[PDB]
This record gives structure tokens, C-alpha cells and sequence, in this order.
């Protein structure tokens, strides 16, 4: 019966696709095509969910020591990398915001900031992680907002605005307005990051892939410069995206149904809404010097993040320079002055013997570690070390110069189709790894080719780079979306289907933002440039 | 003036070891009194628990990049390595055998097997763990044996014989009996890892140091030789700690309330705990397939961990020699199986159209990730990868020198007074480092000192070797000790209060049977050799 597909699907795709492509390691010889069939087939298991995410994540470990391609010590190492420590970290000290109750204050103030409209508030913090995540890491955003996110759709369930989670192991379904909040958020992250140099460390790796291939070149990815180039595409897409969200979930454009909850908040939004959220403002009392120092550490890490070697100024990297000091130090730092801190000062009292109650006890610090196992989500570290993993075993195994030869044959394309045909592929291959992987990938290949056949090399590598940063449709494609999915319990199903917007629009922004806007940006992008000429006559 | 001491002293000790030890960094300028400070000031932390051990763990993430020992890339690298991964994946191996309830069916075979008397369960346990950690890693054992010994002490507690906990934010505080088996298994994890060649680590390391500093030598520490000389000693001081456990836990020549419980339950212990017992055993029922394969996953884990390069035959991974296996791929593996296969079978009745109850939905795999999630310490991953952060740290920044530098003092001692110093430094470093570190730090030097007298290098390489497995004290001294911890919540000053007695035992034990049964099996080593005689000479 079809009962037997319809309940065990799962199973069946856990026993048949290793066989099913196994053909791909038969017939051809070289360790790259026992990569490939690993990679196929953890794709496969990650697309349908045929086993947890992080269960999957964990197959490298047994595949690559098997295969040859590195050392299961290596293998086990390309985990828990600098970056995951601190996508962690970052997760630890949004937790202890969350414990003191920092979480609630500041959503209470947006909310009377804004006006406790669903839809005002989705696009005011829509707005707020785009030009945050301008600055820094997309994940340390994405886990700096997911508490907001949550305080301020707790406030909304608790004005009768909508339902958090859908009414029941497995984990709660998330409702149409959380997942609209969530994923937006995720998205936000995402795109905010390309607006600037310092918005994610793809932008770093491809810029520095550009001007190491082509010195001397009259066109500079100077800081101001790709600010000025990316920002209109990004506020221009980064709103669409707010509307696509807007009308998937919430039917900004649909009266018909799923807009009367919001619609409902809208009549009865304009003065209950305002008493209820100022009195509850004024019921937390006056900032305890808890949350007085969980903000202060939260501030200092931000600040400390930013001032990394932002490359306008000297940043605190460039001293210290002993060894190479990267973002994971003061987001521990911080975690272990958590613990370090007191919360009362009350002890005081005994040298000052101005107050009068005594503690009669130890004080407890900033957070306790039994909130911290609780709470995290320890398998994003399996998920994104996994991630980590095979992109290093795709580099060492020969994947990334099998996938770029085979992208020269596209040279017989006409220029727009090509700069299309690109753009698609870029995001296509960002759907599955890590960003800067993907871009190692591409770009040297683009850039050849671009050479190859007089075209300014700017003019497919910029689109393809930002591009590369496209990665809306798994938890495994960019971390926020893994930071997102663990957080709130979101499927891939559906983050899937939610994402099959903001990539089309995101690609189409980009085409028509590059073809217009770049020549602005860049007057001779269009022709064929003299330096360019010179290099293509050396090679 | 006095409750304030003894209510905030270990924020005091906090706030003021820092500054106490701040002498070392700046009296001396070496990078090395600079990761020295950082050691001493993260024992400090870990002996008296003045933090989460898990927190202090975290410190070298970012101490090591400020004092320029190590970049952060590199750090953070260093924790969750290959061995940490084999830990990991034991405890999930083992909490896949607690999640079939498997678990309490050995508890019970074990009990029909000794007779449920604490004593002897206890005796009986210890020396099982023995023998498996003479030829298993002791870390795979004592969490392999941890879920047995929760069962046998709920069965226990059942009969109504003992309490598991003593009556109640902090986890709770573990009885008397709990405290004996825990610290029973883990010891005698530590102490049968010595038996054999291929009982731990240190043995192969350091008999791989002996063999490459000297060669053409007669003596052999060959596999059956090695045996032959541990195996009496290693007897004799694990039943000494097996009846110093059994003396101070319990009141075994002491009459004391712990020796009235454990004569009165063992009044009711002869015939009604067997019936009782035997009725509970047949309460379960056929041991059922969802068993049957974790049992089966579980068997070819073992034997994968021990057919992994022994010395006596060629073994699986002298073959698959592209890279180094080396222990990740059998546990990692076996948790994926666990993810994979099905549990009830039942779904085949569909082909087999025998007839019967159907899923009616998927049939769920042999572990759920919420359970090992829940269930699984994470913060040992920062624990023990400290310990592996800190020995790399040591060593690159030039720690391990200076220590072994300063061993050398000790060559104007008697030769027995010479061992016995040796034998008391090698614990007192392995009770704060990794035994395989320690062993490197120390055996070298040790070789060469014992070239520069007149003594065979065996003579002190050997005992020493054997010793830098001897650690009881901390659960940071060793693996063992800190799965112990993380299962059942030991407080550190228990486990450092009954490290006393197997300290002592087997420093006495191994004194007394090196200078006497080690001339049996090593004839001449009062003597000095010709090739030694040869290899000082080339000095
Ligand atoms: C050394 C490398 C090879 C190792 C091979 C190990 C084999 C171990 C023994 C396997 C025993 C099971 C064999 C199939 C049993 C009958 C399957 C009936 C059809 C089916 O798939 O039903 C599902 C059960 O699948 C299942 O039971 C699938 C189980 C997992 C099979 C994995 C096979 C991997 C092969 C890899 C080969 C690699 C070669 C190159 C290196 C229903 O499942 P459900 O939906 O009810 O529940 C899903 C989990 N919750
Ligand atoms: C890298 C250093 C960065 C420093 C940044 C500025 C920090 C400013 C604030 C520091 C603390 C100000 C004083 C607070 C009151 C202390 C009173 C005495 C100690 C005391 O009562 O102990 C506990 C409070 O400890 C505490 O309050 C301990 C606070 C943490 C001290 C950390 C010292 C690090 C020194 C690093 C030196 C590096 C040198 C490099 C050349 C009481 O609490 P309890 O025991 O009852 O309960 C468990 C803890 N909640």
C-alpha cells in the first residue's frame, strides 16, 4: 500500500540513496568522486531530513578517514573551528542576557518605541538587524536578536496578538508569525552582511581573491567605494524581502485569511496596547545592577567585535600581534566574567556597614551553568563543524578543482545569459557549504574566464561574490539559518519554501542593480579596461 | 567579621589568586612563567571549585592568544580533538544502551551472577572493569561501565537496602555507597589501564620513548614481558584499593553506621534478594530486538576498539593504512547506526504480508537526539579539551622544558630515595595534566638522567611510566575522573579526600614490586648493562 511510502519514506531514502549513488564512485576512479558521493548523499539526507541534522553533520567523521581523503585527527579538528567557538560563545552570552531579564526591558522599550503593531515592529527589527549585521558577523547578530525576537513575540502573545507556537519527542511547531519573525531575522542577517566589507568574512575572502589576482587595476574595492556600490541593492532587496515575508505569512496582500490576527491587533492596537505596555515598562522598576552589568559585558563584546582589524582604522588586532587573535577571545571572555561577576554587591555591607541586611549566603553570579546545558543547542556545533569539515574535505579531495573546470565550458554563453547563468550557479553551490568556501571555489575560476573572453573582471566576480552570500533555503547553507532553526524548532520544509522567494528576488535585484547601478559605480565596467588587456596578453 | 569568610570566599579566592599570582608573570619574562601563571591560577580554580569546572576550562581560549602562546585559530582547535570525540561518542553509545533499558537487564544478570551484597557487587564490578580497561581505553570503560553501576545501585536501592542521594538549585549530593562505586569504577579504570601494552596511551608512549631513545637493547617491553611485570603489582594494589574504598566509604573494620546498613541488608540478602532479584529478571521480558541491535552495535564497537593495531596480530587498521583511523571511526559510527537502523522491524510485515499491527506512522531509530542532548555532560567537551589545550600550550611555549630542566636536580639522591622521588613527582604532575603529556614531559629526561648515573633505564623509566596513570585526586587528572563527575555529581573535595588511599597504596605497591619483582622478570636491572654502558659513553 501507499501507507508504506507515506510512513517510512524516511527509511527508505536511509537505505537507498548510498546504493542509488554509489554508480558515482563505481564508474569513476579519483578520490574527488568519492567526495562527490558523500557530499550527494549527505545533501540528500539533509534536504529530506531522513536523519537529524546533527546526526548528519556527524557522517564526515566516519567517511573521510574511510575514503583517504584526510585523517580522522584532522577530520575531528576541522570541527570546533575558531568561528564555531565563537557562534557558541555568542549563543552563551545571548542566554545570559536572557537570564536576567535584560530581554524583556529592551523589548518592552522597542515596543513603546514603535507602537505595538505586528507589522511595524517585523519591519522596524527587520530594519535594525540588517544595519546591525552592516557591521558585524552575521551569526553574532542573528544570536544577539533571537532573544529580542522572542521577548517581543512573547509580549504579543501576551496582548492576545497571535499564538507563539501551534498547540501539540518532537519539538513545538512554530506558528506562521514566529517563523515570519524568525526567518526574517535570519534573512535580515544575511543580507545586511553584504552591504559592507566588514558585514561578513565572504565579502573579505572575495575582495582579497580580486586584488591578489589583479594588481595594478584602476578599479579599487575601496571600503567607501563598495559601500556605495552595495548599499542600494541591499536596502532595495532587504525591503522586498521584508514584503515577500510580509505576504507569505502574514497575507500583507491577501485579505481573504492569515491577515486577520494582525488585522484583529490592528482595531484594538491603538490606546489598550499603549496602557498595557507602559505599565508593564513601569512594573520592571528601576535597572538592577544585574542587568546594569549584563549590558555593560553584552556592549563591551559588541564594540570589542567591531574594533577587530576593521580595516579603516587600527583596530585591536593589529596590536597584540603576537599570535592571531580572532573574535572567539572576548565572546569567552565574556562568558567567564559572567560567572566571575557577582550580581548583588550587597555584600558590601560588611566594610561599609552603611546597609543593613546581610546576604547570609553565597551570592549568585551573572548565570549558572546548569541554565547554559539547558539551554544551548549543543548539536549546532556537529552541524556547523560538519559544514566546516567538508568544505575543507572538498578542498583537499580535489572537489573544488573538478567543479571549476567544469564551470569553463560556459564560455560560449552571450554576456547577460553568462553574468545570469553565474549568478544562479553561485547561489545554487552556496546552497550547500559555506559561503567563503564557495566563493574560494568560484571566484579564481571567474575570473580566468573572465580574462579569457574581454570582460572586465569586476563585472561577473562582484555580482558572483555577493551572490555567494544568497543562502535562504537550509540550516546548512549560512549559520544564522542553523542559529535560527535551533533556536526556534524551525523545519526545513517550509524554511525552504519561505526562502524560494528571497532568492529570486534577491538574484533579480542583483542582475539589474549590477547592469545599471555598476556602471555608476564603476564607469568603465561595460568596456574592457587597458590593465585588463595587459594581463590577458601576459596570460 | 568571620560568616563573611565563610560565605563569599570563593569570590574572594576569585578576586585574589589572579593577584597573588601576578608575581610569576612578572618576575620572570619567559613566555613560559607566562603559561605557568595561567596553570597555576586554573588549578587554583579547579581545586577548590571557586568556579564550574566547565568555566574554568574555557580560560585558555582566551588566555592563550593575550600571552602570545598560541593563535586562536589553533586553540580552539586543540579542544574537541580525535580522543575527545572517541569520549563523546562513548557516552552517547552509552546512552544508547540506557535508552533500551539494557542497562538494568545486565545489572540484573550481574546480581544473579554475585549475589546482591553490596560488598560483593562492589568487588566483583571493580575487578570487571579491571580486566576490560587491561586491553580498552580506560575512558571507553568507566562509560561503558557507568549506566551498570546507576542500575545495580537503583536495584539496590529498590531492595531498600541504601539511598542513592542524600535528601535536598545545586544537584544533588551523592550518598556514601554512590560515592564508593563511582570512585571505585574510575580508579579501577586508571589502575587496569596499566596492566597492558594496550591497556592506555602512556603505556605505548612510553615504551615507544624507550624503544627509540635506546635500541639494541636486551630487555624487551615487549606485549607478553610488559604483562608479565605489571599484572602481579596491578592486582595486588587495585584489591588494596578496593578494600581502602571498602574501609572508608563503608565501615568494613570500623563498626559504624555505614557497617550496620551493610550487615543488615545483607541479613536479607541471602535468599529474599534472590527471589526477589530473579522474579524482577523475569519481569522483563525476551530480550527484545531494539536490544538486540545495541547489543550487537555495541559488541562490534569493542571489538573495533581492540582489533585497532594491537601488537599480538594485524589489526583493521593496519589495513585502510591511506590515513590513520585511529579509534573515531567505530563510536561515531556506531551512534549514526543507532540514528539509522529501525527498532521495531515490524514495518516489514507489509512485504512479508504475515499480518499483525501496523506502525500506523515511522518507526523511531534506536535513540532520539532530544534524549542525548539532555542526558549527555557538554560541558566535558570544555573540560577535557582543556586538558589537551593546556598540554599543547605547555609544550609549544616552553613549560614542559622548564619542568623537565628541573627534574634533573634530583640525580644527588640514593637510588631508592631516587625512585621514590621520581615515582611522587610523576603523580603530583599527572594529578594536573594529561598522563600522555606528562609521560612526554618526563620520561626523556628521565632516560637521560638515568644514562648520566649508573642505573639501568629501566629501572626508573618503568615505574615512573606506570605511575603517570596514577591519578585519584581531581577530575581533571584524567578522563575517567571527570566522566565520573559528569554522570554522578561528585563534588571535587570527596574525590580529592579519597584520593588519598589509592595514592599511597600504589605509590607503596609499586615501590615494593618494582625493587623486588622486577629482577624476576628483568634480570640485571640492579645492574648496568653493556648497551647502556655503550649509550652513556656515546654522551
Ligand atoms: C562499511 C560500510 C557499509 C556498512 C553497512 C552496514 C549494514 C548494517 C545492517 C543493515 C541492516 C538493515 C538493512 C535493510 C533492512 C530492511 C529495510 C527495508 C526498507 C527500509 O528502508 O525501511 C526503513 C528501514 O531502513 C533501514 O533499516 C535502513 C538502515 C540503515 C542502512 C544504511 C546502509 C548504509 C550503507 C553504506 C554503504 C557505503 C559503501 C561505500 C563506503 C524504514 O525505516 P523507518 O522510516 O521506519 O525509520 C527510519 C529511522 N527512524
Ligand atoms: C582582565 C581583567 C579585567 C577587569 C575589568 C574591570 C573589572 C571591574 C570590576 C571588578 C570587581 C570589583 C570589585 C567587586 C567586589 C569584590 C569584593 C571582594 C571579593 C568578593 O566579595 O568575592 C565575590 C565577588 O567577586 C568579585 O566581584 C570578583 C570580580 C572579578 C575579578 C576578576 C579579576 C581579574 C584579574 C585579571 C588580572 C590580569 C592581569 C594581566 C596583567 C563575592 O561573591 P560570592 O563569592 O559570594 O559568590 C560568587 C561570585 N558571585
Amino acid at each position: 500500500c501507499s501507507n508504506f511510502f507515506a510512513n517510512h519514506w524516511k527509511g527508505l531514502v536511509v537505505f537507498l540513496v548510498p546504493l542509488l549513488c554509489l554508480p558515482v564512485m563505481l564508474l569513476n576512479e579519483g578520490a574527488e568522486f568519492r567526495c562527490m558521493y558523500l557530499l550527494l548523499v549527505m545533501a540528500i539526507f539533509w534536504v529530506t531530513e531522513a536523519l537529524p541534522l546533527y546526526v548528519t553533520s556527524m557522517i564526515p567523521i566516519v567517511a573521510f578517514p574511510i575514503m583517504g581523503i584526510m585523517s580522522s585527527d584532522q577530520t575531528c579538528r576541522l570541527y570546533f573551528k575558531d568561528t564555531l567557538v565563537m557562534f557558541m560563545g555568542g549563543i552563551m552570552v545571548a542566554l545570559a542576557v536572557e537570564y536576567c531579564n535584560l530581554h524583556k526591558r529592551l523589548a518592552l522599550r522597542v515596543i513603546q518605541i514603535v507602537g505595538c503593531s505586528p507589522r511595524r515592529l517585523h519591519f522596524g527589527l527587520i530594519m535594525v538587524t540588517m544595519f546591525l549585521s552592516m557591521w558585524i558577523s552575521n551569526a553574532a547578530c542573528t544570536a544577539m536578536m533571537c532573544p529580542i525576537i522572542q521577548a517581543v513575540l512573547e509580549e504579543l502573545q501576551a496582548q492576545g496578538v497571535c499564538k507563539i507556537n501551534h498547540e501539540p519527542d518532537e519539538p513545538p511547531y512554530p506558528t506562521k508569525i514566529t517563523l515570519c519573525y524568525y526567518l526574517g531575522i535570519a534573512y535580515a542577517s544575511s543580507l545586511g552582511g553584504c552591504g559592507t566589507i566588514i558585514g561578513t568574512a565572504t565579502n573579505l575572502t572575495f575582495k582579497g581573491i580580486y586584488e591578489a589576482r589583479f594588481k595594478n587595476s584602476t578599479e579599487q574595492m575601496d571600503f567607501p567605494t563598495f559601500m556605495f556600490y552595495s548599499v542600494p541593492s541591499m536596502l532595495v532587496y532587504t525591503l522586498l524581502t521584508f514584503v515577500f515575508l510580509q505576504w507569505h505569512f502574514m497575507g500583507l496582500w491577501r485579505p481573504k485569511s492569515k491577515e486577520a490576527q494582525e488585522v484583529q491587533r490592528g482595531r484594538e492596537g491603538a490606546d489598550v496596547a499603549k496602557k498595557v505596555i507602559d505599565q508593564r515598562y513601569k512594573d520592571l522598576g528601576p535597572m538592577s545592577i544585574h542587568e546594569i552589568q549584563v549590558m555593560i559585558l553584552f556592549i563591551f563584546m559588541v564594540v570589542m567585535y567591531f574594533t577587530r582589524k576593521p580595516g579603516i582604522f587600527l583596530g585591536w588586532a593589529d596590536l597584540l600581534n603576537s599570535k592571531d587573535i580572532r573574535n572567539s577571545m572576548p565572546t569567552i571572555f565574556v562568558v567567564v566574567m559572567c560567572f566571575m561577576l557577582p550580581a548583588n554587591y550587597a555584600f558590601l555591607r560588611y566594610c561599609t556597614r552603611r546597609g543593613g541586611p546581610v546576604p547570609t549566603g553565597p551570592t549568585p553570579s551573572l548565570i549558572t551553568w546548569k541554565f547554559i546545558q539547558t539551554k544551548v543547542p549543543w548539536g549546532l556545533v556537529f552541524l556547523l563543524g560538519g559544514g566546516f569539515a567538508l568544505a575543507e574535505g572538498s578542498k583537499q579531495s580535489g572537489m573544488a578543482k573538478l567543479i571549476g573546470n567544469a564551470l569553463i565550458g560556459l564560455k560560449v554563453l552571450p554576456n547577460s545569459v553568462l553574468l545570469l547563468v553565474v549568478i544562479l550557479v553561485a547561489v545554487f553551490l552556496t546552497a550547500f557549504s559555506s559561503n567563503v568556501a564557495i566563493a574560494n571555489i568560484i571566484i579564481p575560476v571567474l575570473a580566468e574566464m573572465s580574462l579569457a573572453i574581454e570582460i572586465h573582471p569586476l563585472y561577473l566576480i562582484l555580482p558572483a561574490g555577493l551572490a555567494c552570500s544568497m543562502a535562504f533555503h537550509l540550516p546548512v547553507s549560512t549559520p544564522p539559518n542553523a542559529l535560527v532553526a535551533g533556536y526556534a524548532n524551525i523545519r526545513t520544509k517550509d524554511m525552504a519554501i519561505a526562502g524560494i522567494g528571497p532568492t529570486i528576488i534577491t538574484i533579480i535585484t542583483l542582475f539589474v542593480f549590477c547592469q545599471t547601478w555598476g556602471l555608476v559605480v564603476y564607469p568603465n565596467l561595460n568596456s574592457f579596461p587597458e590593465w585588463a588587456q595587459i594581463y590577458a596578453a601576459a596570460a
